[PDB]
């Protein structure tokens, strides 16, 4: 449901490991993980939603938010999964999903970035400010990459960790226990982001990159195990996307091209999507399709999008019965994104942009200037 908006075309070793030497490995990196994961959680959230509550939500949290058939099904996925069997996956997954997932999901967004999940980051908040601590926090040295299985024959047992994590943080026994077990076996087969991956692919993230530690410092000698993990790395994800600080110590044998080989012995394909410099400057790496930039003048730390995502932003609309007002939004949201961009670029694209929708629709955008963008970010979350 796509369609053009009124200013259209107008803004111009060499092996790999088993599942039967990394068992110990993983048992480690799980445990390490549970100590990061938990840290903050509050009894409050630590219940199985309803129905209703998965649907339509809980107050509990502000991040808990063909009737009778639907709920119908979801009791009998339940059964089920109670029973320890398994139905075939896709909507009625999604709601018995949330129902035993999403209070776990919500504490994890919580207690976020400092948890190296990075799921709710308010992209224009302190938020920003706050992941730039956390990967600046060991050295000026950074990477960032996203992973793709291969094989995965050591990502199931990764992946049956995270029901296990989960397990321990809502703590109500051996029934729901393998509900969640059970319900985490179809996860796949069901920037946005859907609470079903998402946190799975960020636990496989804050896992597999401290396997890469244990198994990058054996292969160098280095006299470190994984519980060194702490001293040195400090790293957020977002479903398979990361951003990896490491210190300047373990800085030539744990970087971005020896982390890709232990990837790789695991399984795995970590990417650099910025082309490989072995490490990089947090002003260098993209994250969540934005960068880090620091303004020299107003001394802050600001998220701007990709500039081909910006202005491929004003072209389209969503079919319906409002299409300038899609217009209209699309190119307030755009000029907005741009506000975080460096002045000259802002000036550059908000008089095309604001040009074109009223040297088209006979009306004007409803903008700001670059000083007053700014300053509604300020008054609305740093004070």
């Amino acid at each position: 449901d796509i369609r053009p908006s009124l200013v259209h075309g107008q803004i111009s070793k060499c092996a790999m490991d088993t599942p039967y030497i990394d068992k110990d490995m993983i048992d480690e990196a799980y445990q390490l993980t549970k100590s990061v994961w938990l840290k903050g959680m509050r009894d409050e959230l630590k219940k199985v939603l309803t129905y209703e509550e998965a649907i339509c939500g809980s107050e509990v949290s502000e991040y808990i938010s063909l009737n009778e058939d639907v709920r119908l099904a979801v009791q009998q996925r339940i059964q089920a999964a109670r029973e320890g069997k398994r139905l075939p996956v896709p909507m009625d997954f999604s709601i018995a999903f949330r129902m035993y997932y999403l209070g776990f999901i919500a504490h994890l967004m919580e207690n976020r970035i400092t948890n190296e999940v990075s799921i709710g980051t308010n992209v224009y908040s302190q938020d920003w400010s706050k992941t730039v601590r956390k990967l600046t926090k060991f050295g000026n040295k950074v990477i960032a990459g996203d992973f793709s299985t291969f094989d995965g024959s050591l990502n199931v047992c990764i992946m049956e960790k995270f029901a296990d994590l989960a397990n321990e943080f809502y703590d109500d026994g051996k029934e729901n226990n393998l509900i969640r077990h059970v319900l985490l076996m179809d996860v796949y087969n069901s920037p946005s982001g859907n609470p079903a991956t998402t946190p799975l692919n960020c636990f496989i993230n804050s896992m597999g990159l401290r396997m890469c530690f244990a198994i990058c410092a054996k292969n160098a000698g280095i006299k470190m195990t994984m519980k060194d993990f702490g001293k040195h790395v400090s790293m957020v994800s977002y479903g398979d996307d990361n951003v990896i600080n490491f210190s300047d110590e373990v800085c030539e044998w744990y970087n971005m091209e020896t982390i890709a080989k232990a990837f790789e012995t695991l399984g795995f394909t970590y990417t650099d999507e910025l082309k490989v410099p072995k490490w990089r400057s947090i002003k260098d790496v993209q994250y969540l399709k934005r960068k880090f930039r620091y303004d020299e003048q107003r001394k802050v730390w600001e998220a701007p999008l990709c500039m081909d995502t910006i202005l491929e932003m004003p072209n389209w609309c969503r079919g319906g019965l409002d299409i300038q007002e899609g217009t209209k939004l699309n190119c307030e949201n755009a000029i907005m994104e741009l506000s975080m961009h460096e002045e000259s670029v802002f000036d550059t694209w908000s008089k095309i942009i604001d040009r074109a929708y009223a040297n088209a629709t006979g009306d004007h955008l409803d903008i700001n200037t670059y000083r007053g963008y700014a300053q509604e970010r300020f008054l609305e979350y740093y004070m």
